[PDB]
DNA sequence: CGGGCATGCCC
DNA sequence: CGGGCATGCCC
């Protein structure tokens, strides 16, 4: 069976989507997110703000797991991991993840024992009462050019809600670029989609 | 007692001096060398001749000792050690070092138990008969660039001349660039001496 | 091959 | 902070 994780988005029957914060105009903002392109820009090892949305309340149990795919045919089926320098530079998270969550306590960090992926896994918490969404804070502890880990691929987000019993309810992804520069970056990349896409 | 090793040119009792190959004329040569500047421009992983000339014939015994250095005053305390990266997807050589020697069956590496600094060691042989001097292959195991190794910062190689109760007979150095575009490099640093030196 | 992009860093 | 260098890589 594969082990390629799909990344087609499924809204399902809870219409989940994402949604992401609006942010500043500063070369080096810390993270800011370009709705044409699908495509977070941010720091790394810095507060990425994710939004949950659903139209449906999911059922009690329900997980919320993130994973990175290199988005290129020619790299989908080789593992996303933290470059070598930045695993030894480096609470919970294993250093070969990219991937963590801040400020959760239930946060769980797998390493598939078949296909060798990572994924980052907290329980799903419905809105607080006067809100539209949940806000789960994502870290990536790489720059998409470290040599020896992500070396300038850009990788897909895939984010998975999931019953407790292991059933798909809902998945979307956003590109990322984890970069110095976000804004100058996102500017470029939205520049040469107009101009050459 | 001092950890930072000696970089100060002893040409000493046998009239020590380096030599190094001209070079052609590419882009990405794969080692050209700057009189101007004293600065070997090179690939990594690829061979880099440097050739000893002495005046008078150093004693039976006598060993060849090759060490890196950082040039710049701020990093010259830290010890130069190959990249992670690097490290991690690398015969003798222990995969720490930035420094090897090819073809030579009598290499010794060294990982001093006090300074933590790294040398590479060959027997002294004298030039053969029709011949001015000795040539030993270097290899830089890392970029000048690499992340989380050299990370930009300049090197020298201290080249030194030691006889076999380990009396220092002579001493001299060359700054190193290890990059892609050898050709490129040396030129550009050659044009910014002229210009803004 | 040599022109020119890339992108963390400039000190 | 934003202008512009850096330098392995372009696919
Ligand atoms: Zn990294
Ligand atoms: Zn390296």
């Amino acid at each position: 069976s594969s082990s390629v994780p799909s990344q087609k988005t499924y809204q399902g029957s809870y219409g989940f989507r994402l949604g992401f914060l609006h942010s500043g105009t500063a070369k080096s903002v810390t993270c800011t997110y370009s709705p044409a392109l699908n495509k977070m820009f941010c720091q790394l090892a810095k507060t990425c703000p994710v939004q949950l949305w659903v139209d449906s309340t999911p059922p009690p149990g329900t997980r919320v797991r993130a994973m990175a795919i290199y988005k290129q045919s020619q790299h989908m089926t080789e593992v996303v991991r933290r470059c070598p320098h930045h695993e030894r530079c480096s609470g919970l998270a294993p250093p070969q993840h990219l991937i963590r969550v801040e400020g959760n306590l239930r946060v769980e960090y797998l390493d598939d024992r078949n296909t060798f992926r990572h994924s980052v896994v907290v329980p799903y918490e419905p809105p607080e009462v006067g809100s539209d969404c949940t806000t789960i804070h994502y870290n990536y502890m790489c720059n998409s050019s470290c040599m020896g880990g992500m070396n300038r691929r850009p990788i897909l987000t895939i984010i998975t809600l999931e019953d407790s019993s292991g059933n798909l309810l809902g998945r979307n992804s956003f590109e990322v670029r984890v970069c110095a520069c976000p804004g100058r970056d996102r500017r470029t990349e939205e520049e040469n989609l107009r101009k050459k896409g």
